[PDB]
């Protein structure tokens, strides 16, 4: 069947219903995600919400309610195949979900899809099911995807996706198949606080369009509240040459299931009755099927969907925003055909448009396939990741011009475009949807002089602080539990208004955004100018020693915020030193003197008293204060890596960049597991793990997808490549610990993780920076 269908050699790929035996968990006491290994792609556009369908079949990590991660199997969200030889009495129907029910529902139907029978295959935003199995004489395969398209702010929005799935007859007989998608009514599944079911009802449409015939289940509910809740989903297929349709508007979901089953099960060919009648307790579903006739060597194509027309999310904050597709489908939650619709029309078009984007790198034959597979796959985040994209609150009188935008740092710290690692993680958004990166950096410039006196208690040491100070860069623009982009600072742990890398980082990827899209836009930094000016000159009254650069505090007042740093740090003082070279750069673009003038004054100064304090003859020193001083860091050169990409030059002598990197490489990568994990974060001169704090012991993925990139610009090829192999190794190979679709921030050397779901590895994308 993979002759019939191509996919790429770099997809991810593993057994259908294979176990996986290696698997890590949470290396951290308090609770945490542990969704298992069972993952696969995501469906779904950026801000429309995301459905993770698994390797295994299910439908089961829901990102719907935006923010949240709900892992649970709606097992009557299904395909299922009938197939009949001719010349036999009796067909055979299957589920194709290598699982069953835990108690109750669906006894009906044929569970337990069996092991070595098929494959599941990824290389985002593109996924394939093919099943051989020797029951079923007839092989299929599946080919899913949304059309999340670099350059496209519109299609790459879409609350839709499809599922193409090819037949072929390898035997000599006539056999007769049937394909069925079952859909459960799920409105209520959230935010509904009564009545769950309530209301719900399940109507067809039929589209009968000359060379289109559409054949669609809506499943919504007779109340037009406009609520998180309230929505339609949608299936359906689109009629093909030799192909029958039939369906079944509403079966129960909370019973046995066999009122649609038996049906099925038969011939493979649904009772067309339409029900319209509105649920009171019971779950309810739809389903469509199609039916068909292959002779021997005969293969058949056929298209289905699956939309959500959700158009309100709801914050725990309480308020409410119109997600950015309405843009494109309206507002009233009543426009799931017309997504269904648009998709079943178009999604060849669609195949294309991911197949050129795709093509620069596949048809690259001088990259490693895992490279492929770690640069596509890890995208997934970018829609996974709890992602907001508003077109209005609700209610919203003024008309507005801009739709913001957040991706979060991740689930388990539930927080909106954490700014010390989106420096790391937005390279994708940049490199690929550069309007949306432009905007949430505007988001950023609009808090800097937001002043918010309220005191919040700091988690580290129970101190009182205020919540944001003017001049300082925000941690965050807020959490999905609260006001995102109208309360920021949802982060409490330490107080981020003392952090000694954000209005540093602030300034580089402002430069970066700059340069990164072809040094035109001027408006752009007009815009941001004086968010970056003020930012220095905050960070420059935090010299308490007058070496002309920030003093860390003898605390955790930067994104490694457990780990200590005191006096003058390589990796704040890198920052520093790079952010006064872009400003310089910044300043003389747009014509102001004073500036230029006197970031390069800051700039020489600190750039002296840096190499002076840290440089040590081999690398540079963690910090010029700390017990743990002379530690190796891998992150020690983050300045110079941004310099690099922005095109600054040397902050830092090309000989000692060198160096470090090969330092870096001998022992945070060498020294740590031969290799095979990544980078660790802190090493001691005589080759041991830096033990001074549990951050110095993890290898954080996007720190080492950086180093790597860092190490490719300076020519260090199979250094770079070795160092990222690892990640990739322990993500996404049968070695590894199972982390596919959920790459955490971290692991230790047992390879057991923290936070998975994360969104510093997107650094894997400042790899493919060209020069
Ligand atoms: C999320 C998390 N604590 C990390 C460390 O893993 C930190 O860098 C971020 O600032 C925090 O919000
Ligand atoms: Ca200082
Ligand atoms: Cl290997």
């Amino acid at each position: 069947i993979s002759h019939k269908i191509d996919i790429p050699d770099s997809a991810w790929t593993i057994g259908i219903g294979e176990k996986f035996k290696n698997a890590g968990h949470p290396n951290v006491k308090y609770p945490m995600i542990d969704d298992s290994y069972v993952q696969g792609a995501p469906l779904g556009g950026f801000g429309a919400g995301t459905i993770g369908r698994t390797y295994n079949g299910g439908f089961s990590r829901w990102h719907l309610e935006i923010g949240k991660n709900k892992y649970t199997t709606v097992y009557a969200n299904q395909f299922s195949v009938f197939q009949k030889v001719e010349g036999n009495k009796d067909g055979v129907a299957q589920v194709l979900y290598a699982g069953e029910p835990e108690n109750g529902y669906l006894s009906s139907w044929k569970w337990d899809y069996p092991k070595e029978s098929g494959m599941y295959y990824a290389l985002y935003p593109n996924s394939w099911y093919t099943y051989t199995n020797k029951d079923l004489p007839v092989q299929l395969a599946v080919k899913q995807f949304s059309p999340i398209i670099p350059y496209n702010y519109k299609e790459t929005s879409y609350p839709v996706a499809v599922f193409k799935w090819t037949a072929y007859n390898p035997t000599n007989k006539n056999v007769d198949v049937s394909i069925m998608f079952t859909w459960q009514n799920m409105i209520g599944f959230f935010g509904k606080q009564v009545n769950v079911n309530s209301g719900n009802f399940n109507k067809i449409i039929k589209d009968k369009s000359k060379d289109s015939e559409i054949v669609a289940a809506v499943m919504g509910n007779i109340s037009n509240d406009n609520e998180e809740w309230n929505g339609e989903y949608s299936i359906g297929v689109k009629k093909v040459p030799g192909v029958d349709i039939s369906y079944k508007a509403k079966f129960v979901t909370t019973g046995d299931g066999s009122d649609l089953w038996h049906e099925f099960s038969k011939n493979g060919i649904l009772d067309n009755k339409d029900d319209e009648t509105p649920t009171k307790q019971d779950g309810i579903g739809s389903a469509i099927a199609v039916n068909f006739k292959l002779q021997p060597g005969q293969t058949i194509e056929v298209p289905f969907a699956l939309s959500w027309d959700l158009p309100i999310m709801k914050f725990g904050g309480g308020d409410k925003w119109y997600k950015m597709y309405t843009k494109y489908f309206g507002k009233n939650g009543k426009n799931s055909f017309a997504i269904l619709k648009e998709a079943l029309n178009n999604y060849q078009k669609w195949e294309k448009m991911i197949d050129d984007w795709q093509k620069p790198i596949l048809s690259n034959k001088s990259k490693p396939d895992w490279y492929k597979t770690a640069l596509f796959n890890e995208l997934y985040y970018l829609a996974d990741g709890g992602t907001a994209w508003e077109n209005g609150k609700v209610g919203e009188k003024d008309k507005r011009t801009n739709n913001m935008f957040g991706l979060l740092e991740c689930f388990d710290y539930n927080y909106y475009e954490t700014l010390d690692v989106r420096f790391y993680g937005s390279f994708p958004l940049v490199m690929l949807w550069p309007d949306i990166e432009k905007q949430v950096m505007r988001q950023f410039a609009d808090t800097i002089n937001v002043q918010d006196s309220s005191e919040f208690k700091v988690g580290s040491n129970g101190a009182m602080a205020v919540k944001k100070v003017q001049g300082m860069i925000p941690h965050d623009l807020g959490s999905s539990y609260a006001l995102p982009w109208i309360k920021i600072n949802a982060y409490d742990w330490q107080n981020p208004n003392i952090w000694k890398d954000l209005n540093s980082k602030y300034v580089l990827l402002v430069y970066r955004d700059y340069v990164l899209t072809g040094k035109t836009d001027k408006e752009f930094l007009k815009y941001t100018w004086k968010s970056v000016k003020t930012a220095l000159d905050k960070l420059k009254e935090m010299d308490k020693d007058n070496d002309g650069i920030p003093d860390n505090e003898g605390i955790p007042d930067q994104t490694y915020d457990t780990w200590s740093m005191k006096g003058t740090s390589a990796y704040c003082g890198s920052l520093w030193l790079a952010a006064l070279k872009a400003a310089q750069e910044i300043g003389k673009v747009l014509k102001d003197n004073e500036a230029y003038i006197k970031y390069n004054e800051w700039y020489k100064i600190a750039q002296q008293n840096f190499e002076k304090e840290l440089w040590n003859g081999e690398y540079y020193n963690f910090d010029t204060e700390s017990d743990h001083k002379d530690s190796i860091m891998a992150d020690q050169l983050a300045g110079q890596w941004y310099a690099d990409i922005l095109r600054l030059g040397d902050i830092l002598p090309k000989d000692h960049v060198q160096k470090a990197l090969k330092k870096i490489y001998e022992f945070n990568v060498m020294k740590f597991e031969n290799g095979k994990m990544g980078a660790v974060n802190g090493m001691r001169p005589d080759g041991i793990v830096d033990e001074s704090d549990i951050q110095a012991q993890e290898v954080w993925t996007g720190v080492t997808y950086a180093l790597a990139s860092f190490m490719k610009y300076r020519g260090m090829t199979e250094e770079a490549y070795n160092t990222a192999y690892g990640v990739y190794k322990m993500t996404y190979d049968k070695s590894g610990k199972g982390y596919w679709f959920r790459t955490p921030e971290a692991w230790t050397k047992d390879g057991n993780y923290r936070a998975s779901m994360y969104m510093r590895p997107l650094s894997i994308w400042s790899m493919e920076v060209n020069y």
